[PDB]
C-alpha cells in the first residue's frame, strides 16, 4: 500500500536469499502487498548479483536505509506530481483521466535515450524501464496513491492496465515492439477485436495485487551475459515461485507455472511435483481460465520433451501449439510468436529429425512412427490455417524448404499409413493449403517443387 511498516522493517537487513523470501512471505499475508517495496528489493538484489565475480559466496546486503530512501523518492515523486483533488473518485473507481495522468508521470520521467531495467530500482536510480516495466511502474504508482482498482493486465507478449469495476476499463500505458505507433491512453478493444495473438482474443490475464507480485518474480532476470546465469537469482526466483504456488497465486498464471517447471528441470526441489506435472498444470490453467487460447503453455511442454529427446510428445505438443494459433490472425505486432514458430519449423524440428535419422543409421525410432508424421502434419496445418484471414502472409519459400526436408525424413511407406481427411492414425486438415497438397504429402516420392508453390500460394 503506502508507507513502510514496522512489520516490514524488522525483517531488514536482507542478508540472504531466504531473508528476501521471508520478506515476500510476510507481504503476501497482507491484503495489499507493497509492490514498490518488493520491486525495489528485487531490483537491488538483481543489480548487484547479475555480475561475474570472484568469491564462492556472495549476497549484496539490502540495508533498510538504502531501500527506504529509494522508496521515499518514488513516493515523493508520485505524490508530488499527482494532485488527487483534481480527480473525483466515484466510489472506488478511478477515472481514465486519473489513470492516464499517472501513466504520463511515469512516462515523462524516463530517460530519452537507451536487460535488468524491469524494476522500480532501475526507474529510481537510472530513469530506465523496459516495456512491461513501465506498466508495472504505473500500477505501483497507483497503489502508492490508493487506487485499489488499478491493476496490471498481461498477455503473452505485452502489458497494460485495467481499472474500474472488475477491470472493465483498459488503458495502454507503454510501448510494444520497435517502430510501432504509440497507443498510450487508448483501450485494448481494437487489439482484442483484430484477433491478434498479442491481445489473446480478450483471454489475457487480469491481476490482483498478489498476481502482480508473481509478475515481478517472473520478471527476475538472472542472465549475467550470453554464457552465464546467476545461480543465486535462479534460486531466489525458484523459491519465490514455490511460495506463490503454495498460496494459490499461480493458479491463474500459466507462464509462471511453465517458468517454475523450467526451474525444477534445472534444479529439482525435494518433495515437489516434477516438471511434467507442472507443465500440465500450466496447460490446465490455460484451459480453465483462458479458454485454451494461450500458446506458451504448449511451447513450454514441447521444449521439455525436445530437450529429453521425447520426439513424439515434442511434435505432439508443437502441433497443439499450432492448433491454438490457427484461430488467430497474424497481425503486425505478433512477431515474437512468429519467430518462435519459424525457429520450431525451420531449425528445431529439422535438427530433431536429422538426429533421429542418424540414430536409424546404427539401430523403434520416431521416423518409422506414423503418429509422429501425423503430429508434423497437424503442426503445418495449424500454421496454414493461422495464415488464413491474416493481413500479412506467414509462409514463404524458406518454410517450404524445410517442410520438404521434414516430410522426406519419413519413409514413403511410413507416411502412407496415415489417413488424411478434409473438412493407423487418422487426421483431419483445416486449412485450404494443406488440403490442397494432401495428395503430395503421401506419395512415395515427394514433388518438392509442387509442394513449394502450394505452401506459398496466395
Ligand atoms: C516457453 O517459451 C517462451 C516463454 C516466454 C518467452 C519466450 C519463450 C520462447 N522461448
Amino acid at each position: 500500500a503506502m508507507g513502510l511498516k514496522a512489520a516490514q522493517k524488522t525483517l531488514f537487513p536482507l542478508r540472504s536469499i531466504d531473508d528476501v523470501v521471508r520478506l515476500f512471505a510476510a507481504e503476501l499475508g497482507r491484503e495489499e502487498p507493497d509492490l514498490v517495496l518488493l520491486s525495489l528489493v528485487l531490483g537491488f538484489v538483481e543489480h548487484f548479483l547479475a555480475v561475474n565475480r570472484v568469491g564462492l559466496t556472495y549476497f549484496p546486503v539490502a540495508d533498510l536505509s538504502i531501500i527506504a530512501a529509494l522508496y521515499a523518492r518514488f513516493t515523493a515523486q508520485i505524490r508530488g506530481a499527482v494532485d488527487l483533488s483534481l480527480y473525483p473518485r466515484e466510489g472506488g473507481v478511478s477515472s481514465r483521466e486519473l489513470v492516464k495522468k499517472v501513466s504520463d508521470v511515469i512516462w515523462n520521467s524516463l530517460s530519452r535515450s537507451y536487460a535488468h531495467i524491469q524494476s522500480l530500482f532501475s526507474f529510481i536510480t537510472g530513469t530506465k524501464l523496459d516495456s512491461s516495466g513501465v506498466a508495472f511502474a504505473v500500477v505501483g504508482a497507483c497503489q502508492a496513491l490508493g487506487l485499489r482498482d488499478v491493476h496490471l493486465a498481461l498477455s503473452e507478449d505485452h502489458a497494460w492496465v485495467v481499472f474500474g469495476p472488475n477491470g472493465e476499463q483498459t488503458a495502454e500505458v507503454t510501448w510494444h515492439g520497435k517502430g510501432n505507433e504509440d497507443r498510450r491512453g487508448q483501450t485494448v478493444n481494437a487489439g482484442v477485436a483484430e484477433r491478434s495473438w498479442l491481445y489473446l482474443k480478450g483471454s489475457y490475464m487480469r491481476c490482483d495485487r498478489k498476481m502482480e507480485v508473481a509478475f515481478m518474480v517472473c520478471a527476475i532476470n538472472p542472465s549475467i551475459d550470453l554464457h552465464t546465469d546467476s545461480l543465486e537469482l535462479l534460486q531466489l526466483q525458484q523459491k519465490l515461485l514455490w511460495l506463490l504456488y503454495d498460496l494459490g497465486h499461480l493458479e491463474r498464471y500459466p507462464m509462471a507455472l511453465g517458468n517454475l517447471a523450467d526451474l525444477e528441470e534445472l534444479e529439482p526441489t525435494p518433495g515437489r511435483p516434477d516438471p511434467l506435472t507442472l507443465y500440465h498444470k500450466g496447460i490446465a490453467s490455460a484451459k480453465t481460465y483462458y479458454r485454451d487460447e494461450h500458446i506458451y503453455p504448449y511451447m513450454y511442454l514441447a521444449g521439455y520433451h525436445c530437450r529429453n529427446r521425447n520426439v513424439r510428445e515434442a511434435l505432439q505438443a508443437w502441433a497443439d501449439t499450432a492448433t491454438v494459433i490457427q484461430d488467430y490472425n497474424y497481425c503486425r505486432e505478433d512477431e515474437e510468436i512468429y519467430k518462435e514458430f519459424f525457429e520450431v519449423a525451420n531449425d528445431v524440428i529439422p535438427n530433431l529429425l536429422k538426429e533421429a535419422a542418424s540414430l536409424l543409421e546404427a539401430g523403434g525410432s520416431a521416423l518409422q512412427d506414423p503418429e509422429c508424421f501425423a503430429h508434423l502434419l497437424r503442426f503445418y496445418d495449424g500454421i496454414c490455417k493461422w495464415e488464413e484471414g491474416s493481413p500479412t502472409p506467414v509462409l514463404h519459400v524458406g518454410w517450404a524448404t524445410f517442410l520438404v526436408q521434414s516430410l522426406g525424413r519419413f519413409e514413403g511407406q511410413v507416411r502412407q499409413k496415415v489417413r488424411i481427411v478434409s473438412g493407423g492414425p487418422v487426421l483431419t486438415f483445416q486449412s485450404e493449403k494443406m488440403k490442397g497438397m494432401k495428395e503430395l504429402l503421401v506419395a512415395t516420392k515427394i514433388n518438392s517443387s509442387a509442394i513449394k508453390l502450394q505452401l506459398t500460394a496466395q
